[PDB]
């Protein structure tokens, strides 16, 4: 059925979803991410990063204490379930992974890492 979703993050700092459904009959998903925006990555950079909804604070503050040169993301941290690169103004990436990583009843939370930014960047992702 379908298995992907396109998501924009912007210059006013959001992602145009606060609520991601993945169907339990896909195997993979995939996340779509551009930046329609005109201001740099170190400014405004976005990334879509998937944890548990436990699991995001630590997430984005370890990350935020990686710099820039890290994509805002702790170096080897296994509670990221999926990502995307750090992005800016006219950029595109694109991550699918395993709904094995998911399951049902569970809260998930996608965000972005980019200092501060989760606080408005952040929805849930539920399986079902
Ligand atoms: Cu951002």
């Amino acid at each position: 059925a379908e298995c992907s979703v396109d998501i924009q993050g912007n210059d006013q700092m959001q992602f145009n979803t606060n609520a991601i459904t993945v169907d339990k009959s896909c195997k993979q998903f995939t996340i779509n991410l551009s930046h329609p925006g005109n201001l740099p990555k170190n400014v405004m950079g976005h990334n879509w990063v998937l944890s548990t909804a436990a699991d995001m604070q630590g997430v984005v503050t370890d990350g935020m204490a990686s710099g820039l040169d890290k994509d805002y993301l702790k170096p080897d941290d296994s509670r990221v379930i999926a990502h995307t690169k750090l992005i800016g103004s006219g950029e595109k990436d694109s991550k699918t992974f395993d709904v094995s990583k998911l399951k049902e009843g569970e809260q998930f939370m996608f965000f972005c890492t980019f200092p501060g930014h989760s606080a408005l960047m952040k929805g849930t992702l539920t399986l079902k």
